[PDB]
């Protein structure tokens, strides 16, 4: 009955995943029930004892907020700052990929797992121009 | 079947190499499959349950950002600096030994590993210039 969770970081033509759990990336097979080719990159992906996929849900609401200062040309990483002016280069999910980011724009991920879940309106930025 | 991934940090003629894993470094035989004049420097393995090297690959993730300073006498290691002012020498990368290195150009990093992996191009540039 207990089941874990993990982040999905990429797909594999193996039906192989890449999920980070604990501080660790590990390589994990899809279950029977899921189809791996509907996974999406960044979602959170159920577990068990086994270490198996076994249901997919939404993506994470809660961990740090950083400013966006680029995206690469590679279109899937973009460089941001942290809070201490610390910059990181992390993964962009992909309801990242309205308008597209652009530099300044407050992204919510988490440094371990290292990736960008989901753009956070700011109300200050909306307030200093006024309509 | 569940697997763990690790850094190279160096290759040796008994057909053994050195993996960073699990935050530490173990000397470990490489599978029969895997050609060990193949690996380079800085790219990342995949292991098992037995810790066999069956896989490689590159590595492109997330890592600290750091401001490279200058290039030691051997011209394979290389001082950066950090976030927090915290200078640390890391071998370089296959893929960094592409345009010469310039002092300040930053640097993808593994602090618990020590290899810079490329050079991230500069934010003040690209995100303006371009149209």
């Amino acid at each position: 009955p207990p089941s874990g969770y993990g982040v999905l970081l990429a797909t594999h033509d193996d039906d192989t995943v890449d999920v980070f759990t604990s501080g660790r990336k590990m390589r994990l097979t899809c279950s029977p029930n899921i189809d791996a080719a509907s996974l999406k990159k960044g979602q959170t992906v159920r577990l068990n004892e086994a270490l198996t996929v076994v249901e997919a849900g939404t993506f994470e609401a809660v961990g740090e907020i950083s400013t966006l200062r680029e995206i690469l040309a590679d279109g899937h990483r973009a460089l941001v700052v942290g809070h201490a002016d610390e910059e990181r280069v992390v993964w962009l999910a992909d309801p990242l990929i309205p308008r597209k980011l652009r530099p300044g724009d407050s992204l919510l991920v988490d440094t371990k797992a290292g990736y960008a879940f989901e753009r956070i309106p700011k109300a200050e930025v909306e307030d200093l121009v006024l309509e």
